[PDB]
């Protein structure tokens, strides 16, 4: 019998692996300072739920930017810094990408190349593609054979990039390889970028998380600022505050003069208004309170160090069991790598042994999260790995 | 010597939105009689923001559960929230829920639900990447409808007749004519109830006429539902038009906001409800929704959704919330009734029953822009040049002043 066809009839179906921090117990961890501030918030009868400003909670935006840039930053003294509270680091990247696609290098120029690292966090392509960018390029970064950063490959890709190209840079704790340039390598990178007018779009999702120290982990950003770059920095508080599901992020903008900031933020407002309208309050409030209070801030830093040290511990104990197991290959990359994630150096095959032969679950890329290791399994994975590297 | 120019040197300063200018001025006003009818959120009789008692109760509960963690929610949101929200709009006994052809996507308020649904439509509706499909919005409408559909890529945004300045009412004939003349598969953004900004809604009988032309011409209903319960005090009646379309066999989208009816403005709690002809299409549609969310906000925040989900799934808290909701609706009905009564006592020229025929916190008063200027400049009564007022700016204490002032504006300025 007759009947109308659905307007969705032809919609097609879209087509150690843990991605967050876990204790040695293998549980999620609400940071102690976060639990403390949540209690304070719940018992402050004087807070309401009225809409935040479109650009977000003022105190959060100021605090977030100062964290990346440092209290003593020249750009903050000179008032040429702005911040846009966003929906996690993803939202910050998306808002920045939408801005650049409309107002950077010409008006509505979707032709500017965008360079991402090879490999990189996968949603990078997705966000910039969705903002309209036609030409997404990757730069050389991971040296599979030396199992480390291909500096010559990266610098060459920088040299051959058209002027005004946008580079997405990981501030620290590169995702997914765990391999970061040293400060001296950063200086060489900055060098080419300044010469060819390349725009730095920093992605900062692990500040503090990666080395245990917030100051250290923000150095590259601050270095670019001190060298007089204009730049965007997408900040996530998902990991270093453990507030994954409250979607707390900040887009920091650094300009050459204070006037530009006002105009840039005015256009930002328009883009936010038609995306989420204004941002949610709960996570931002927790971050702002923590960062504004010297004693909470001090506690927080201790909590972040705790996470960072546990990862360093699985890192030094893993390379060591591996080494001491006289397992074939160099493994100083496992300790030289920084952050939650490590590119093991295994091949897809080896990984097959891992998931199929001894039930170790990790990506085809060879990526593991160090937070899935415990004192209770460290031993076991170490031989399954010495295992695979061998059969 | 020379320092090369900012890459931002040519970015223009955007132009501001009037309402912000209006709020500013209001605060910069020293006259103790000043009145803000331009506010955009609920206010009590002593002009304060109101946190719902059930929300404060649930927040405490949440603070005191140690079992809760902050791990990422699924991309499409908290499952219990998505179900409860969709059931609230459609009703527990909805044929669509029983037949499993309903889907829910947690969103960043009603704005985010509209944005995600617009993005979907611009990629997969009426062909592939078809951005030419006309999108129709009411005349006038909530200022952000245009921007959201424009940014999703739609190029042909049109208006349907709606508000009739002469009748101070619904132009049903013009609406019906614009429906009749719309190209097949055009998308219509419809206000479920409490039309923003006019407060004028079709009656049930009128909705039936609207639905019959959309059915015939395969016009797509994209409902915007920001005031369920808040509107009438009655959750069922306020969902009537949505449910009627479902019962008539329509496929549709429904952008739900919990900002107003839960007073959770700043926790950005929204839901996109999807109703399809077949169960299997919901799976495919949500798979595409996931990809769109992924590159926008990645996954949604937890706090507001946890609050709504707990309230709606617990009989004692649900009953309490319906009482809080009724309180808000009742204050608004009372200001409407009190204002019209005063205008009529003063023998104010013209008809004023639109004041009580309208629904929700917003009202198109019919005042002209010259009468609006008078109220701001001479009376310290702040409202938009359209004549839009928020009924919540009215209180038992300023009512006489406002009625009297409008009466002055109407009689001395023609």
């Amino acid at each position: 019998g007759m009947a109308p066809p659905s307007v969705f009839a032809e919609v097609p179906q879209a087509q150690l692996g843990v991605g967050a921090y876990r204790t040695d117990d293998c549980q999620p961890w609400v940071l102690p300072v976060v639990r403390k501030v949540e209690q304070r918030i719940a018992n402050n009868s004087s807070l309401n739920h009225e809409y935040l400003p479109i650009l977000g909670l003022a105190e959060f935006r100021t605090c977030a930017s100062r964290l990346a840039l440092g209290d003593d930053s020249p750009a903050l003294q000179e008032k040429r810094v702005g911040g846009v509270q966003s929906l996690g680091g993803t939202g910050a990247l998306r808002i920045g990408a939408e801005f650049l696609a409309r107002w950077y290098n010409g008006t509505n120029n979707k032709d500017t190349p965008v360079y991402v690292s090879s490999p990189t966090w996968e949603n990078h392509n997705g966000v910039f593609t969705t903002a309209g960018f036609k030409d997404i390029r990757s730069y050389r970064y991971w040296d599979t054979e030396k199992r480390g950063l291909d500096l010559q490959g990266f610098l060459s890709d920088l040299e051959n990039a058209p002027e005004f190209s946008i580079f997405v840079l990981h501030a620290c704790a590169h995702n997914p390889t765990g391999t970061d340039p040293t400060p001296e390598q950063w200086k060489q990178i900055a060098s080419v970028m300044k010469r060819r007018f390349l725009f730095p779009f920093f992605d900062s999702a692990y500040q503090g998380f990666a080395s245990g120290n917030l100051e250290k982990d923000a150095w590259a950003i601050r270095y670019f600022v001190s060298e007089g770059f204009e730049l965007f920095c997408a900040q996530s508080f998902s990991k270093n505050f453990g507030l994954y599901n409250e979607r707390v992020g900040n887009l920091t903008v650094v300009a050459k003069e204070p006037d530009s900031i006002l105009r840039v933020l005015s256009q930002m407002q328009k883009i936010v208004r038609v995306t989420w309208s204004n941002p949610p309050a709960q996570g931002a409030r927790i971050v702002a309170r923590t960062l504004s209070d010297p004693e909470l801030f001090h506690e927080w830093t201790g909590n972040v160090k705790t996470m960072a040290d546990r990862i360093l511990s699985m890192r030094s104990e893993l390379r060591a069991r591996l080494e001491a197991l006289k397992t074939p290959g160099t493994w100083n990359h496992i300790t030289d790598q920084i952050g939650m994630f490590s590119f093991t150096g295994l091949n897809p095959k080896q990984v097959e042994y891992l998931i199929n032969q001894k039930h170790i679950y990790l990506l085809p890329s060879g990526r593991i999260n160090m937070c899935g290791l415990t004192t209770k399994n460290l031993d076991y994975v170490a031989t399954s790995i010495h295992e695979a590297v061998t059969k």
